[PDB]
């Protein structure tokens, strides 16, 4: 599925993302719009021989199993095809585990690079939430 901006941040809302680890509704939007473009079916293969997977991008080398990750471990305990859900409960309650790890956001490095100390309130303006 390919989710409209204000649909996503409505249902990142509807899931607890909103002010999670006290990062705004905005900050997540932004974050899934340059992983995935909103698109849950969103993949991409790693240097490492890892994945990413869904609308955060999430990554075969800790978070969920794919069964093609050598070494790696699934601490989301969940199929990396569960990322790829036009639901996206599997995506936003594996999100809350990594960016509960230590680092916040910056796990995901184009948040780091492109959401990070901008106006990213932006993200959700003009939508009913
Ligand atoms: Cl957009
Ligand atoms: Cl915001
Ligand atoms: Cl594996
Ligand atoms: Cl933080
Ligand atoms: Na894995």
């Amino acid at each position: 599925k390919v989710f409209g901006r204000c649909e996503l941040a409505a249902a990142m809302k509807r899931h607890g993302l909103d002010n999670y680890r006290g990062y705004s509704l905005g900050n997540w939007v932004c974050a899934a719009k340059f992983e995935s473009n909103f698109n849950t079916q969103a993949t991409n293969r790693n240097t490492d021989g890892s994945t990413n997977y869904g609308i955060l991008q999430i990554n075969s080398r800790w978070w969920c199993n794919d069964g093609r990750t050598p070494g790696s471990r699934n601490l989301c305990n969940i199929p990396c095809s569960a990322l790829l859900s036009s639901d996206i409960t599997a995506s936003v309650n594996c999100a809350k585990k990594i960016v509960s790890d230590g680092n916040g956001m910056n796990a995901w490095v184009a948040w780091r690079n492109r959401c990070k100390g901008t106006d990213v309130q932006a993200w959700i303006r003009g939508c009913r939430l």
